[PDB]
């Protein structure tokens, strides 16, 4: 439990959770469902929310940074996967910036 | 502000002088490199030497609307490349960086 991950729980988790354009990002992409084969084989690390809610709940991260660093992957993987005139980019587009605009305003030092 | 100079200054300046950086120096030039749908595909085009001199020109009112160009930058390259390209190996290196950077900027 540090200052800066507590800001990412109850800040940015929290904003981004609930909004809007966050269901499709709030559980891991199922390959099956989708009917999307080659998934796996472009996305080698597959994240979602759903997992990084998870990891801050049970105190997973060491460091603000190493969130941060699943959020970036969760975004950057559906950017690389989709195509760029899918809705789900425009999606993750919103989401990041909101991501964005409140990682602007963390905590600057991380305090056990 | 003290953010917009701590992204000029420290977070510009360890992404410039990285090794995998050049590509992302000044915009993409899709004539030069033979890509005439890269403008079709991409819309707002973003590279470092735009946003240095915006950081320079005093053009950002808020640290925020800075990180969003790096952001824009970034998402173009995994946008519009092939999964398997070395940019995007390259774009997401520097990207790591720009956040590790981003996490430790004064409040
Ligand atoms: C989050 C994501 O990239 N996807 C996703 C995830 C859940 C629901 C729909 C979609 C659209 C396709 C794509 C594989
Ligand atoms: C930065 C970038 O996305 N590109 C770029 C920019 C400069 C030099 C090479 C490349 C590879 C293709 C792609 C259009």
């Amino acid at each position: 439990v540090t200052n800066q991950l507590q800001y990412l729980h109850k800040v940015v988790m929290k904003a981004l959770w609930k909004h809007q354009f966050a269901w499709p990002f709030r559980q891991p992409v199922d390959a099956v469902k989708l009917g999307l084969p080659d998934y796996h084989k472009i996305i080698k690390q597959p994240m979602d929310m759903g997992t990084i809610k998870r990891r801050l709940e049970n105190n997973y991260y060491w460091a603000a940074s190493e969130c941060m660093q699943d959020f970036n992957t969760m975004f950057t993987n559906c950017y690389i996967y989709n195509k760029p005139t899918d809705d789900i980019v425009l999606m993750a587009q919103t989401l990041e910036k909101i991501f964005l605009q409140k990682v602007a305003s963390m905590p600057q030092e991380e305090q056990e």
